[PDB]
RNA sequence: AAGUUUACCACUGACCGAUAUGUGGUAUAUAAAUGGUCGGGUUGA
RNA sequence: AAGUUUACCACUGACCGAUAUGUGGUAUAUAAAUGGUCGGGUUGA
């Protein structure tokens, strides 16, 4: 994988882990974005699943926007294919090379985020998440335990 | 002279030079910024020359500032003394070292522009103004021949 | 797919202090990313 | 001290074009610094 870029994982990775509170996979189809590799262990790599329910996750965003607070849990921003997606941080995962299916395409090309400066903002909102959840904070009460996915990684 | 300092020039410099229109050095008590080494030749340095006149240049500013546009010719920063100076780089010029006197002082230490993020600004907007210098343009009619010196300089 | 609880740790430039509505980090604090503001301080335009 | 005329050159990310109210550069354009918007385009949530 390459930073910043977006994939496909497979399957084998949702029944492996068995956990009920990761985003559904949908059979392959739901994009994933490759945040960071993790500090502690090299080939383990964080990933941000995505939605297309703008409505649903504008609402979330909202909740803090409205009380004048940035929110790090998920954010929306257009991709290169000129849609909106959120990138649903709350529930970001870790993950090894052999779960990767393959590369997210359009056309034949491999998307990726290319505007670097929302890369950078994600890459924040995910590091101060990440730090959170360590820290045993839930957003959500049906929150994945990527603790319990992270050890399993560790071979 | 060290980027980003303040130092003071010897009289010798404008009575060398004799240019009416080059800010008067007030008998080696006008402090000058030391912005960039000049691009083609080593040992030739930019500078530019400050004045504490903020109502008369605040005003010239607001000229551009009031049409929406940045004034690049003009710069008003508080320093580090907690004072706000005019950068005049308007009238900025070049000089070589050993027409420099002394580092400009706040209490024995070198003042100089700490703030990195005014420095850096600072600097965008001498690189315009002498682009624009050097294809001729006039701000006012009272314009130092930079040329002159520059070639001077040369020896 | 559903699901909707923002914590903690340091940092904020002449120099000496302080500080968050600013900065970044994630168990680390000689890190990282900021450089505003307040008090002291101050030859010089 | 007084003095108060903002030019030109390129650049603006799946890909292909375009563009300044955005980016930087100073005679250079395989540079630098940006990455919004419009038109085209588009397996997947
Ligand atoms: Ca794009
Ligand atoms: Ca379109
Ligand atoms: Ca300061
Ligand atoms: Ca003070
Ligand atoms: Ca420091
Ligand atoms: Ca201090
Ligand atoms: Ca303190
Ligand atoms: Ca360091
Ligand atoms: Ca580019
Ligand atoms: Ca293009
Ligand atoms: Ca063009």
């Amino acid at each position: 994988m390459i930073r910043n870029g977006f994939y496909i994982i497979k399957d084998r990775f949702f029944s492996d882990m068995s956990d009920p509170y990761l985003k559904g996979n949908k059979k392959q189809n739901r994009p994933h974005y490759y945040c960071f590799e993790d500090s502690n262990y090299n080939g383990i790599y964080w990933m941000i699943p995505l939605s297309s329910r703008i409505d649903k996750y504008k609402k979330i965003v909202s909740k803090r926007t409205g009380k004048g607070r940035n929110c790090d849990i998920i954010h929306i921003v257009k991709l290169d294919d000129s849609h909106e997606s959120a990138f649903l941080i709350q529930d970001m995962f870790p993950i090894s090379d052999k779960y990767i299916e393959r590369e997210y395409t359009i056309a034949g090309n491999h998307l990726r985020l290319t505007s670097e400066h929302a890369a950078k903002e994600i890459e924040q909102k995910a590091r101060k998440v990440l730090g959170m959840l360590k820290r045993g904070i839930k957003f959500t009460p049906t929150q994945p335990d990527i603790q319990k996915i992270y050890e399993r990684l560790q071979q």
